[PDB]
């Protein structure tokens, strides 16, 4: 069933990985199949301990929706994006936990910094994992994300077979 | 058999969705299969009643042909398109019903307005559903539509398997 | 076995269609499969007789190789290409028959003219089928051809399945 | 099992070919499958002996990683790349053998030169295979490599099926 093949970037302070998560479908009794739980592109950040040694137990995740992916793949050399996620957004527990993912270009255009910030007011913690990403590394993402977008949207269920 | 996974945009005045409809094939007796009923990318518009509440019963559709899709995916930030459809085009009942879909950019380049106008002289009605679409949302469409184009054209039947 | 789903453009003087032809493989005894007869993108031109009536019996073909496809999909608004094919190229019967396909832009950038010229010195004939192609129509080709390129190259045989 | 369909360029001094090599997976007992041995795009160079006659026995290989592919597909007309590979990189036998692949544009922008240099201090040899590649030929590579990137990354294992 399960499948694992993330694209990973391992840098000085932290490690970064990315993988699609396909949407789930509830087969209706009326016939065929219907899309249920949304697909995303999952990003995982985690800290470096030893030199090129990382603590997988301190990992934090950030799910990119289809639209956030569209925003990413349409970034030029000089562009930035910032996405803001509250796992408990739109309720009383909103504000307790805030995740913000930012993607900023270097002044020289030699790549980007992809940073995940996690503020937890419940646990009283404040984490920031930053991973530099080269122009070529980021090209791999745009291309792979672009490939995966239709799949996470469930559009690959439309083939003439 | 059937498959449902539209990409949807829900805004103030109306909701917008899009999904490929694959072409149909009549298997000839001579052998193989032949393309019959054309594929399109189907757009569905429908009105907002309550706040983020929409009336699916007042929905109107607009089928984009392969060529109209090509026109869409090749739109720059500052481009516009207008497509004109008469469900009874090229007969006496032509003019009775007119659908026009327009896609116009915002002055600031923060996205587009995608509007469906429906004029029915038979029922004496005049409807206009407008849905704003962000740069990123529109990027999702171009990419998904681009992915689907070969499939709606029936070209995916050409794989080495 | 066979599969038919060309993309077609029907204009004043002639009709134009395009479809991939997949490569053939000779399964070696040593194991697996090996690519044999090359894939191409086949273009078919044929004359208009009545208004929107065409003579399929007077059709002429032009096979685009992978590299010619690469040349096509990488054409800008103002670009041209000309391809020259001798069905009996590189022998004594070379020169007997010459096919040249040209793709030229309109001055206004509203599209292209795609023209097939066929000179037969054996039969003493000289044919020229010209078909105007809009910006959007040509966008459909670039996208569909681009999709098909890996398939006609046989690269789709490399999937993780 | 095996599959062969390289894209090949045959020129004056040497021949060049390219083909994806898919990644390998070790099916875990816990369930599903996990990516193991990395995918690459394999380049093979080999010398010309007679006119359009080549010595396959003197071939040298250069494996492009996913990231090197990303660097390639994101090359403009005026760009260059150089990749440096030591088959025994990061050990005592490092430096014994060095492979460098370069891709340089022509002054006129009529294409590129793709050159593999192999220095072997063990055997005391110094080889350089150079193959000119046209704009259109290089367009075929970018497109085919781009198609294959997700497959060599193992992302095609994520389809809704």
């Amino acid at each position: 069933g399960r499948v694992f093949a993330p694209y990973s970037v391992f840098k000085g302070a932290a490690a970064l990985s990315a993988e699609p998560r396909l949407p789930t479908f509830n087969r209706l009794d009326s016939g065929g199949v219907k899309l249920n739980r949304r697909g995303v592109i999952m990003l995982t950040f985690w800290p470096s301990v030893g030199e090129r040694k990382y603590d997988w137990e301190k990992r934090q995740l950030f799910a990119l929706s289809a639209t956030e992916v569209g925003s990413l793949i349409s970034m030029g050399t000089r562009d930035s994006s910032e996405f803001f996620h509250d796992p408990s957004m739109l309720s009383s527990n909103a504000g307790q936990v805030r995740k913000s993912l930012s993607i900023k270009p270097n002044a020289d255009g030699s790549g980007y910094f992809i940073s995940l910030s996690v503020v937890n007011n419940n646990l009283k913690t404040n984490d920031r994992f930053t991973v530099p990403v080269t122009t070529a590394e980021f090209a791999v993402m745009r291309t792979a994300f672009s490939f995966a977008l239709p799949h996470i949207m469930g559009w690959d269920r439309f083939t003439n077979r």
